[PDB]
């Protein structure tokens, strides 16, 4: 089996992975619109009775698989629980970065493609007044995207977007093919310090920013300053708890795989705990100083709730754009803010798809390279719905996602703490471990944890599942149609590899 060279390497791609757009985005966002400075409080929290725990029990089963060399969930859950339910349970923790990856991997291309378009000054030149500087650059994405200018749902991505594309995967197995330490780790030597370079680059010029509008520091003002009267929201509280999840990817099965290729006895206590660092000291600082400062900036701190209001999505493709059209030399700025999303993705989307490489490698014994095409070849058909197809990109997202976590987070707990049972993971938590799990963790994991996943679900089920079911188009089960066909297929793979097993 393969292994990780260097204990540096290891959280380099273990951070590589957390490190995302959301951290540039999706968390500057969450925070604004739910108590600013406020909502430190219940992300802080959530971070340590939540995030932490779960970050080291996936670890943990990862390491606890990887030596017997299983790295996907349908083994590890066969090994901690022998049940036929249990690895019928953990073709979830296959099926849905497969799901995601789906659309990822094309979100990513994007990035790639807007930034070779900012580059070489192929961007939208304005024009004074708001909707008429952002218009441009709301039409411009649109053209790449392919946004449906008729009833239809059917977009029509443009020829370079669909070359980008595939450019963008041949990257992402360029990296895949070389394996886990001569690829991944390496790669994540070069990604990690390359993508901390032009954060504070840009962090820099955004604090240099002055427009008749504001400044910066009225950016990082009404960002950080706290309104703790949202703290008595529920829908806070739960806005927290989920967004830990998401920036620190737990969930996904990701964190098991590649902890699956941690050696037995090696740290994972003070590993894990160093790439979670990472990812939220990248999260506050960089992410929280580029985006909703430089927006604030131009557009004063009187938009700045309606900046907030307007997705999370349109500050990176469309404002941030816009804004970077403004500035002196800002085509470069432009570049810059693109290249930077770009690596924070393919940092990720090289890790979450190798979840499917291993499974193959491990269970269908393939080669890595068979095993890294063929799993680009599925990744490559299935996109093709979220490239075509109008709102299947949502539709994916929300199931694989929104139940993904949630669901297959609270299994992954009760399978390895409460089914294994709490002594024996314990030990296998705080095993090789440079330092130890304080004692206190053992009630947050084994009780608070899963009170907290708990809540959530309760949460969730009833806010987010009556939307999706009825209100939505019908083309919505076309990607229904296809997400099932997968996990079915993933079923039939699973099938196949005990079947192989039996024999030999
Ligand atoms: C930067 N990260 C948060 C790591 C996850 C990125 N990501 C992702 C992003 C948004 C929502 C769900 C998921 C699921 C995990 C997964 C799996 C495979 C890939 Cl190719 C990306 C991917
Ligand atoms: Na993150
Ligand atoms: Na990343």
């Amino acid at each position: 089996r393969e292994h990780w060279a260097t204990r540096l390497g290891l959280i380099l791609a273990m951070a590589g992975y957390a490190v995302d757009l959301g951290n540039f985005l999706r968390f500057p966002v969450q925070a604004a619109e739910n108590g600013g400075g406020a909502f430190m409080i219940p992300y802080i929290i959530a971070f340590l009775l939540v995030g932490i725990p779960l970050m080291w029990i996936e670890w943990a089963m990862g390491r606890y698989g990887g030596a017997q060399g299983h790295g996907t969930t349908p083994a590890i859950f066969y090994l901690l629980w022998r049940n036929r339910f249990a690895k019928i349970l953990g073709v979830f923790g296959l099926w849905i970065p497969l799901v995601v990856a789906s659309y990822y991997v094309y979100i990513e291309s994007w990035t790639l493609g807007f930034a070779i378009k900012f580059l070489v000054g192929l961007v939208p030149e304005p024009p004074t007044d708001p909707d008429s500087i952002l218009r441009p650059f709301k039409e411009f994405l649109y053209s790449y995207i392919g946004v449906p200018k008729g009833d239809e749902p059917i977009l029509k991505p443009s020829l370079f977007a669909y070359i980008v594309f595939l450019i963008t995967m041949f990257i992402n197995v360029s990296i895949l093919i070389r394996g886990i330490s001569k690829g991944i780790e390496r790669f994540a030597k070069i990604a990690m310090p390359t993508l901390f370079i032009l954060a504070v680059f840009l962090v820099i010029r955004v604090f240099l920013l002055e427009t008749p509008n504001g400044t910066a520091a009225d950016g990082l003002n009404f960002l950080w300053t706290p309104d703790f009267e949202k703290l008595k929201d529920p829908g806070v509280w739960i806005a927290a708890v989920g967004q830990i999840f998401f920036s620190l990817g737990l969930g996904f099965g990701v964190l098991i795989t590649f902890a699956s290729y941690v050696r037995k006895d090696q740290d994972i206590v003070l590993s894990g705990l160093t790439a979670a660092t990472l990812n939220e000291k990248a999260s506050v600082i960089l992410g929280g100083s580029i985006s909703i400062p430089a927006a604030v900036a131009f557009f004063g701190v009187a938009n700045a709730v309606a900046i907030a209001k307007a997705g999370a999505f349109n500050l990176g493709f469309i404002t941030l754009p816009a804004i970077f059209s403004q500035t002196a030399g800002g085509t470069f700025l432009g570049f810059l803010w693109f290249f930077l999303l770009f690596f924070a993705g393919l940092t990720s989307s090289i890790a979450g798809m190798q979840g499917m490489i291993a499974f193959l490698e491990d269970e269908l014994k393939l080669s890595r390279k068979h095993a890294v095409l063929w799993t680009a070849a599925i990744v490559f058909f299935s996109a093709h719905l979220v490239m075509f197809l109008n709102k299947s990109l949502d539709e994916m997202d929300f199931w694989a996602t929104g139940i993904g976590v949630v669901f297959f987070g609270l299994t992954e707990l009760i399978i390895f703490f409460w089914i294994f049972g709490a002594d024996k993971a314990w030990e296998e938590i705080n095993r090789g471990g440079i330092i130890k799990v304080p004692r206190i963790y053992y009630y947050v994991m084994r009780y608070i944890t899963p009170a907290f996943l708990a809540v959530l679900l309760v949460v969730w089920a009833r806010e987010y599942i009556p939307k999706i079911m009825e209100e939505t188009h019908w083309t919505v089960w076309i990607t229904r149609f296809y997400i099932i066909g997968l996990f079915l297929f993933l079923t039939f793979l699973v099938f196949l590899a005990e079947r192989r097993r039996n024999h030999e």
